[PDB]
């Protein structure tokens, strides 16, 4: 393929190109890869909203051959934006790890109990929680559980269409892009269930 | 009911109580009702990360009364934070609009297609797709479908837990709370989900 050909197919400016190989962002010269690339920086920017620099230290871990694979996905993942970590000596966080733990013990997601020491995603789960619990809502492992069976659900139909859609895609490269390409739709989604739901219930109509 | 105990059994100081009575999101006085009413208030600022000002406008609505709750509820809920509306000339985006016109019909959530003009939260469904195709990912009605009714299981287990833990509390009250209080959680199971999955699939290890 040539620059043209990687341009036009990528949608991303001739320009903008140059500007990700001198970034480090995508490597050096083009194959199906280097559009793989192109495109995981796309989504990276425009849907998961992640600054130029982030992404080149995500892209970095992607790109890390000092490094065994199953090191490197999680180093990659977590270089993601993430949120602030909790004060432990709240006794509302306390609760809540306890909760989450008890949750993945549940759910069987042991690998997940595995990781939870340094996993920034599972922190998130520990600090949304504890904002529930901290305004009184009883939300504990038993009434996650069913939660977690479904977003499991939507987690494998992800992973499953990309391992369809973009098959050739290097491993790293697909659970990265998996990461951050479905979130604003599927909040969209539950929003407008709610919504929809809601109506139902309660009823909404237009003046 | 006293003001301690208002305060004691919210959680929120004597005087941002003070300051919510004549900012108008609560009502003067204090019965469970002023209660739920600060929870609420509460539950918009700390979870929903609302503005005092909007949750000003989305109480306003809440307490209407010179219209009818159906129509209460769709103001109040709409009066929420909102994303921005797309450019209806983009071509993605009118394609993005038949798929999710689609999308209602095969579910069948009939009402969204009514309210679908003014909604807010349509309108973020069709931003959300039109962003995923035009990063040429084939996201349409057949394929949204499977993740719109397990949003779908997952909103009715939101409202009937609201409807339980909080049964006494006044019916859009409990929309608008709805609305806001489960999408942290909710994407941090998401995000922990594919995490688990990812991990089970191609493998991440701490070093």
């Amino acid at each position: 393929m040539r620059l043209a050909d990687l341009s036009k197919r990528s949608g991303v400016s001739t320009a903008t190109i140059k500007y990700y190989l001198r970034e480090g962002l995508l490597p050096p010269g083009y194959d199906e890869d280097h559009l793989r690339r192109l495109r995981l920086v796309r989504a990276l920017i425009q849907v998961g909203k992640v600054p130029v620099a982030t992404a080149r230290e995500v892209l970095g871990h992607v790109d890390d051959d000092s490094l065994g694979r199953t090191v490197r996905l999680g180093a990659a993942l977590w270089a993601l934006p993430q949120d602030a970590e909790p004060d432990e000596a709240d006794p509302a966080v306390a609760a809540a790890r306890v909760e989450v733990d008890r949750l993945l013990e549940l759910l069987g997601w042991e690998t997940s109990r595995e990781l939870a020491p340094l996993s920034p995603v599972h922190r998130s789960l520990v600090v949304a929680v504890a904002a529930l619990r901290r305004l009184d809502y009883p939300w504990d492992a038993e009434l996650m559980a069913p939660y977690g069976e479904l977003m499991m659900e939507v987690a494998r139909r992800d992973l499953d269409f990309m391992e369809t859609h973009a098959s050739e895609a290097e491993k790293v490269e697909m659970a990265v892009a998996a990461a951050v390409l479905f979130q604003p739709v599927l909040r969209a989604l539950h929003r407008l269930a709610q919504e929809e739901e809601s109506a139902r219930r309660y009823g909404i109509e237009l003046e």
